[PDB]
C-alpha cells in the first residue's frame, strides 16, 4: 500500500498530471457546519493515495483547490454529496466536474439496495476494504497507520469502479442520465449547505 | 368567451404563441403516466388568456404543441412540472424544455411554509382564488363541462405571474442559480421516472 | 311507500325479481362476521325500488333470498362485495355468485382518486346524494326506523346504474377481462376471509 | 447435478413430454418494465434443469412459449406473481395454468411467516438451497457456472414440493380455495403490468 | 337549581345516597394520578340531580363519600372507570367496588363502532346531548363557574340510564358474564396503573 | 426425560393426584378458530410429562377435562391465554383456576422485556430448554423423538417456575393483583375466541 | 395609533423601557436561523402597548434592542424561547437573559392538555383571542401591512399577563424552583441548536 | 479488581478525601416508583470500588449522602439521569454539582450514534466491560461475584472518561455548554420524578 502522508496540502502536483482524481474526506461527523474537515484523502488513480492531515481551522489548500477548481480533471467520489458540501465549506471552491459511483451504482445494479463502497469494491472489483466506521476521532493529532490505511483504502479503488460503471451505464443506457446528475449534484450539496439537507427539492 | 379557447387535438396554428415563455398544465387519467393517458393540455401565452386542448385516446402527435416543447428559445412554465414533463414526454415523444417550475421556486423562496401547492401560491403572491387539485373529474369523458374548461385553464392563467414574482424573490435571497440548476436537471428526474426511478431520490444516501 | 317495501325474515316471493341482476347490501353488528350477526338484507332489481329485509337473531334459513344467492343466471352487484359476500354465506350456507362488485370496478376505472366509497361514486357518477356509511346505528334492534329503512334501501338503490357506468369504462379503457377475473375469484376472497385470512392478502410476496 | 445450458431457447421440447413443468426466472431487478429478463431457468421434474440466457432485445422464445401455452402443461413456481409478469412482458404469452408454491406454503404453513423457497425445500424435503440474493448481475455476457447451479437450484424442486403441499391442502381442506388463487395469478400479475403492482385489489 | 346541588369537601351527609347504585365522575389536574391532584368529584343517585364537590389541595379524607366507595351493596357506576378508580384510590385509600364502566359495556355491545365515548354514547342511546370531554379548565381553581359545575354533572347525570341500555344489550348478544368478570378485574387494572404498569397491557403476549 | 405417550386422551387419572398440573399445546399456528388443536402436553410435576396426539376431528378428552374442570387443581402455563383459548375451544371446557408464568415474569421481573420460556428457566432455574419454533407441521401423523422431547421440555419446569415466581411476587408485594389476573385470563381468553383477539378491552 | 410603534432597525431610545421585564418575538424567513434571516423584532413594555421593528437584510447591530437583551436586571419573557433566543443570538451577537418562557411555565402548570400554543393560553387564561402562528407571511417584503403590524404585536402585548398567572400557578403547584432551573438552562439550549443540535434532546438516553 | 462490598452504607469516608467521585446504581428497573434502589456502586478514581447492598424499605444511608450533599465534590456518572432520580427517590438528597459522561460523550463523539458505557471505554480507553444486562435480579438476599464485579466495573473508569472528555470539549468548544447541561440534570431528574419523565420540556 503506497501511502503518501502530508499535512495541510500536497506539496505539489507532481503526481496529479491526469484527467481524474479519486477524493474522500474523514471529519468530525455528518454536519458540515459543526463537524469540521479531518483529512483529505485522493488518488490518482496508479494504485497510491495521499493521505492529508487537515488542522483545526485550516482555511486554505492551495494544491488541492487548484484541481478541484481545475475543469479538466473529473473528480471522483463515492460519497459525492457529502464530500462537496464538506470540501466547498472548508475551501471555498465546490469542486467539478464530478462523477458519483454511488449514484453510478443506483443507475445500474438495479437488482439490489445494497450500494455501499465495501459492497462495490466487493461484487464489481472482488476487493475487500472495511465499511465506514463510527470508532474514529477524526481530529486527533495524531493518526495511526490503520487510519492512513483506511482512509486510502476509500480512494484507491475509485477510478476502477467509475470504468466498470461507464460499462454499466452504456450496456443499459442511462450515460445521458447518469451525466445529468453528475451536473446537479454540486448544486445538490450547495442547497445541504443552505439549509436543505433533509429536504428532496423535487418532491411533491 | 375571449378568456377561453376550446381546441381538439392540437393548437389549431402558433398565432398567440410567437412568446419568450408559455405556461402550460395537463389533465390525466391519474398519476401513473404509463397507465393513466394524457387527456387535456392547457396553455396560456401569459396574455390572460388560454387554450384547452382536448387529447384522444391513442394519439401520438400534436405538431403545434410539439413545436413550442421543442423550441429552445420558449421557456416553458410549469407549476406541476416533475409529473406534466414526464406526461408530455410519455405522449409525443418531446422533452419540454428549458423549462422553469413555480413548485421548485416557492420551495426555494417561501421558506417559512410547507404548503406550496397552486392553490396556496395563487393566493398569497397574487391574491387570486383558484381550486385546489380535484380527484372527482374522469378527464377522459367524452363531453368537458364549462366548470371543466374553467378549471383547466386556471391552473395556467396566473403561472407567468408567479414566476415574476418567485424569480424576483429568488435574486432577493440570493438562489437564483440554484434554482436555474434545479430547472436544468428537472428534465432527467421526469426522465428517471418514467424509466422507473419515479418512487426513489436518486441523491439519497 | 313503494319505493321501499318493508319485510320479516325473507322475500315474500320472487314476483319482482324476474330479472337478469340484483342489486344486495346487507347490515350488521360489525365488521366481523363470526361475532357480529346478519340484521339486514337490501335488495334492489334495478327498477328503483327496494326490499328492507330484517333478519332475526339466529335466523339459519330465508329460502326466497337464497334461491336468487344459488341462481347461477342471476348476477349479484355489490358495492361491499368481499364483507357482504362473507356475511351472507355465514348466515344462510350458499357463497353467492356470480358477482359484480362497483368497488372493485371503480378502482379498475376511476384511476385519478384514492376515494371509492359508494357516496363518492353516487354523487360523481349519478349526481346523487346519500349517506356515507354510518356507526351510529344498533342493526339488531327490535324496530327499526323509517330512516333507517332510507339509509339501508339507499345502498341498493342505484348499483344497477352504477355497473352501467363502470362496464362502459371499462370497456373504454380495456380492463373488461381483468375485472371479471376479479369478480370470479372475490367469493374465494370472501371464503378465506371466513377460514380465518381477513387480515392477510394472499397474493402478498 | 445435470444441467443444460442453452442460448435464447430450448433446441426442442424432446425433454418436455411431460404434464408440468417447473419454472423460474432471473432479472435485473424487480421492477419488469425496467429490468429485463436475463434467464429462464426450467425443470420437467426428473432432476434435470435447463438453463436459458436471455439476450438483451430479445422478443422470441419459440419453444418455450409453447409451453407456456400450452393448457394441458400446468407452470409451477414460488416466484408466481413475479415470474409471470416478467413472461409476460418478454414474450408475449401470459402463462396458464398455474401452480405457486409459495401460496400453497400460506395456505398450509399456518404455524409460520417464513414462505421462502430455501426455507420449504429444507423443511418438507430436507434439501439445502441458497436463499435469493442481490450480488449477481444477471444480465452478464457470461454466466458462471455457480450462477447456473443457483439457477438451476431454484426449479429442480418445485415439482417435489407441488406434491407435498397438494397433500397438505387436501389434508387441512383448502384444496379448492388455492386452485381458484392459482386461476386468478395470471391476473393478478397482469393487474401488476397494468399499474397495480403496489396495490391490493381487493383491499377496502 | 334542583338539579346541582355544590359542596365543598364531602357531601354533607347521605339522605340522596340509600340506593343501590351511584354514578360517579371526577375532576384532576390532568391524566396522571401521582402528579396531578383530585379536584372534582361529582355524583349522582340517578334521580335526575347530582352533587358536585370541590376537593382541596392535600385532602385526605372524605368519610362520607368514602362510605359509599366501600359499601359492597353499592354498585359504583363509571364511564371513565379505569381512571377515576385509581384517582379515588390515590386520594382517599380506598378502592371503590364494586364497579360497572359503561365504556366497557359499550365495547362489548357496540360491535358496530369505534367510537365508545361517553358524548357519543349519550346521543346515541338515549338522545342526550352532552359535550365531549374537554381541555381547557384549571380545576383546581380556587372558584368554579357554574358552566363547569353544569360541566361536572352532565358526566354522571346520565350513567344510570346508560347502565340500563347497556344491561340490556349485554344479556340480548350474550355478554353478561364477560362484561362482570371485566368489571370485576377492573379495580386490579387501576391498581396496576398506580403501581407502574400503566402503560402496559398485563395481558399482552 | 420420562415421557409418556398418548393417543387422544390419558388413559387413567393414576399419575395425576396432585393439586396442580402444567400445560401447554401445539397447534397448527396462531388462530384457534383456523388452526387445530393436535398435541396437549402435561406433567404432574414430578420430572415427568404425557404428551397427548390429538386427533384432526378429534371432540372430547375426557380424563383431560377432568382434570381441566377440577376447580381443586390449579392448570399452570405458560402461555396461558393461548392455551385456555385452544382447549375451550377443543374440548368445551374452560379450564380454572390457573397460574400463568408469563404474567407472573411480569409482575416481577420488572428489569427487562424478556418474558419468554427459554429466558425464565434459564434465569431462575438454569435448565436450557428450545424457544417456540415455527419448524414444525404438529398435524403430522407421526411426530418425532425429537418433537416428543420438544413438547415435554415446555411443561417439565412450570411447577418450579410457579414457585419462584410466587416467592417473587410475596417478596416485591404483588401477590393478590397477580391472584386477580389470573382470576380474569379465562374471560380473557374467552374474549379472544368471541372476537376480541386483537383488542385490549381495558383500552381508553 | 397609540398601541402600536413601528420602527427601522432598532428601538430610537429606551423611554418606554425603563422596566424590569419586556416582553419579545420575531418574525423570520423560517424556521432555520442560519438560512431564514431576522425580519422583525416585536417587544412590549407590558403597559399595553407595542413596537414593531422593521429588520433590514444584513442587519448586524440594533444597539438600544441589544442594551435591553445584554441587561441582567431586565427578565426577557417569551413564548416562542427557545427559537426567538436562537434567532437574537444569531442576528446580533449576544445571547439574551435572564429569560421567562410562557410556553415552558404552561408545560409546568396546564397538566391537563398538550395545547401550549399562544393563541390557546391567551383565550384560556385571559380570555383574549388572538391569530394563531401562520405561515402566509413574507416578513422580509419591503413593506409590512397594517395587518402585520398587528398580528406582530398581538404576540407581545399579553405575554406579561401571562407570566403572571402562569408564575401564580408555578407557586400553588408547587414547581417554581424547577421552572427556574428551566429558563436558566434555556439559553443553552438555544445555543446547541445553533451548534447543530437543533434537532435532539441533549438529554435522552 | 479491589472490590470493598458494604450493607447499607459506607463505614466511614476515609476512602473519599477526595474532590470527585463515581457513582452508579442496581435496581429493580427502569420505574424509580415502582422499581427499588439494590445496590450503589461507588469509586474515588483510584482504581477502587464499594459495592453497597440496600435493603428493602432502606430509607436512610447517612455517610452516602454525605458525600451526595457535599457541595465541593463532583459525583461522576454515566447513567446520570437515571441514578439521580434513583439516589433522591431512595434517600432524599439530589446529589450536586455532577458531571455526566454520557452527555460529554454526545456533545464530542459527533461522528457516532453509540454512546454506552461499554463502547465509550472501549475507544476512550482501551478497556472491556460488559454492556447493561437484563438477567439479573438486583434484590436477590446474595449477590454473586461475577455481580459485584460487573457493578464495580461501572464505575472504574468513570474519573478517566471525565478527563478524556474534558479534554475534548475544551478542544471542540463546548466546555460552557456542558457546563449548564449538569446545572440543569439534577432539574431533569426532578421532572422525572415529578412526572415528566416522557416528555422533553424544551419541545416545541
Amino acid at each position: 500500500m503506497t501511502i503518501r502522508f502530508h499535512r495541510n496540502d500536497l506539496p505539489n502536483l507532481d503526481n496529479y498530471q491526469v484527467d481524474a482524481v479519486a477524493i474522500d474526506t474523514e471529519t468530525l461527523g455528518l454536519n458540515p457546519h459543526r463537524d469540521r474537515l479531518c483529512v483529505v484523502q485522493i488518488s490518482p488513480g496508479d494504485g497510491t493515495a495521499d493521505v492529508i492531515q487537515i488542522e483545526a481551522g485550516q482555511k486554505k489548500a492551495p494544491n488541492l483547490v487548484k484541481l478541484l477548481k481545475d475543469r479538466s480533471i473529473t473528480k471522483i467520489f463515492h460519497f459525492g454529496r457529502f464530500d462537496l458540501a464538506v470540501l466547498a465549506h472548508a475551501f471555498g471552491t465546490m469542486p467539478q466536474p464530478v462523477f458519483c459511483t454511488k449514484i453510478a451504482s443506483k443507475l445500474t445494479r438495479t437488482y439490489t439496495d445494497r450500494h455501499g463502497l465495501k459492497e462495490i469494491c466487493s461484487e464489481l472489483l472482488d476487493v475487500s476494504i472495511s465499511k465506514q466506521q463510527q470508532s474514529s476521532d477524526w481530529a486527533a493529532e495524531v493518526l495511526s497507520q490503520a487510519q492512513l490505511e483506511y482512509a486510502a483504502s476509500d480512494v484507491l479503488y475509485l477510478h476502477r469502479l467509475k470504468a466498470v460503471l461507464e460499462q454499466r451505464l452504456e450496456r443499459d443506457g442511462r450515460t445521458k442520465q447518469a451525466e445529468a446528475c453528475f451536473k446537479f449534484l454540486p448544486t445538490r450539496s450547495e442547497l445541504d449547505l443552505m439549509g436543505w439537507a433533509e429536504s428532496d427539492i423535487f418532491a411533491h
